[PDB]
């Protein structure tokens, strides 16, 4: 028992970083097969992060201006491209420690772990959810662009986000492994603010799940409601309207533990309009909104 | 900037898991060199761990009892001994993934991260800290015993906890890897209660001073305190008596911020009698206190 706000397993994908160094800049690259990926950004300056045209500025560069470093060694760079804003150095030297992988865009509300690096090395691992309007609040200083996000499934990592900016209000903005990034954000130094960060209800639910699964339940009241009736009050709260397909996904929790997605919708309901009161679950005093329904049914499975 | 529950990257420590298996009982190992570090209740039987007798018990297993798991090959056991709480079994092979490592007993409010495992195999990591009752609030299920807690200097991996039961309350007791457990518990399944759970003052204002650092300065009043002043406050909210030495550890931070120690314990003493308001510090509604001083300068200067 006891339910942690757990990373993936770090160790694959610390054996796929690297550092890459564009003349006076240096963030970090991801390094699987013989390809290096990493923000386009690593070629500006930081005046040319004001107003940057990444085709312009990728003309003045050429593979031998590209430093990436594995370790302590170098690597040959025998190609350079740019795929949306990402760059993809080709390396003569597949590495050896890759992974099996895959490149996925995930959607809002679901969650994975960040490997947080500086200079091709890792400093942590935590976990993060990409935020209804596009944003993850990461921890992200200078150094860490190219830090990547992944979620694992046994042997295979699912690479879902690369770390490229700080917004002005702290919070993180990235891109797929393809180079598009979450949202409507720019790899320019430019206003760029955030929308509505709301909270995602089917997270909460699976969370007020686990919650019960490991023995608090003091929240556990004697309603139900409908989805429209709950919905109202999501809209209220800025929670995320709560869908079919929601109910559905929190069904083997539901499952598990004789409660009605309905019934603990009417106590997340009750929630909201009551307060915690000073009460805590699972040592929260807020409700915890990333952790997905997979993650809590993997956590209280053991999923290795 | 943004400031996160880090745990360390857990490569070093997944290239040393193995599984451990007794007879029907399975759980994880540590490969350190030629020797596998795992909880001795691993010779149990479910009715043994209601009274067991170790020496008893240990004298009907032959190294070949002991069956050792790396990744799916096979490992051979040429010795066993039982040091404290834990077995040692010395097995032909060196791990060739040895990281460099020590063995390290920690003080209570000492944090670190948690590799989970099950049949050797790494689930997830996780941080958290040595409570000042000598338990800790985990994540572990059945099959997660000899799962390791550890902190990384550089490239030197200071192993200090290996899980061994959970209470009747769901919190966690296990040794250091000398075998000797944090606190009074025993590896016998009996009447074990944890003392009070103190929260960890010097760590809450650690992670007050990763607020302000990160922008968060709402709780910041026009007041200061002594330290026999803030003591008798922290007395009645059940927090650990601050010391000379926790203000001394706290020096750099406020060196950094400009806020003096005892200032900053004067706006923690508001937060305790007035509440936070439905305010939020740094994410949570409630004082965080599983970041140490040396966690939030690591986080906050980005230490690999
Ligand atoms: C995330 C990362 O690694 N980045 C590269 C460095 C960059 C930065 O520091 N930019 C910067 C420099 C100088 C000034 O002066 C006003 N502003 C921003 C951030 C992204
Ligand atoms: C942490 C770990 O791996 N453990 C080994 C298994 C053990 C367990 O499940 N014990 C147990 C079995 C049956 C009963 O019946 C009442 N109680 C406890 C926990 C520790």
């Amino acid at each position: 028992s006891g339910f942690r706000k757990m990373a993936f397993p770090s160790g694959k994908v610390e054996g796929c970083m690297v550092q890459v160094t564009c003349g006076t800049t240096t963030l970090n690259g991801l390094w699987l097969d013989d390809v290096v990926y990493c923000p386009r950004h690593v070629i500006c300056t930081s005046e040319d992060m004001l107003n940057p045209n990444y085709e312009d500025l990728l003309i003045r560069k050429s593979n031998h201006n590209f430093l990436v470093q594995a370790g302590n060694v170098q690597l040959r760079v025998i190609g350079h491209s740019m795929q949306n804003c990402v760059l993809k150095l080709k390396v003569d030297t597949a590495n050896p420690k890759t992974p099996k992988y895959k490149f996925v865009r995930i959607q809002p509300g679901q969650t994975f772990s960040v490997l947080a690096c500086y200079n091709g090395s890792p400093s942590g691992v935590y976990q993060c959810a990409m935020r209804p309007n596009f944003t993850i609040k990461g921890s992200f200083l200078n150094g860490s662009c190219g830090s990547v996000g992944f979620n694992i499934d046994y042997d295979c990592v699912s690479f879902c986000y690369m770390h490229h900016m700080e917004l002005p209000t702290g919070v993180h903005a990235g891109t797929d492994l393809e180079g598009n990034f979450y949202g409507p954000f720019v790899d320019r130094q430019t206003a760029q603010a955030a929308g509505t960060d709301t909270t995602i209800t089917v997270n909460v639910l699976a969370w007020l799940y686990a919650a019960v699964i490991n023995g608090d339940r003091w929240f556990l009241n004697r309603f139900t409601t409908t989805l429209n009736d709950f919905n109202l009050v999501a809209m209220k709260y800025n929670y995320e309207p709560l869908t079919q397909d929601h109910v559905d996904i929190l069904g083997p929790l539901s499952a598990q533990t004789g409660i009605a997605v309905l019934d603990m919708c009417a106590s997340l309901k009750e929630l909201l309009q009551n307060g915690m009161n000073g009460r805590t679950i699972l040592g929260s005093a807020l409700l915890e909104d990333e952790f997905t329904p997979f993650d809590v049914v993997r956590q209280c499975s053991g999923v290795t």
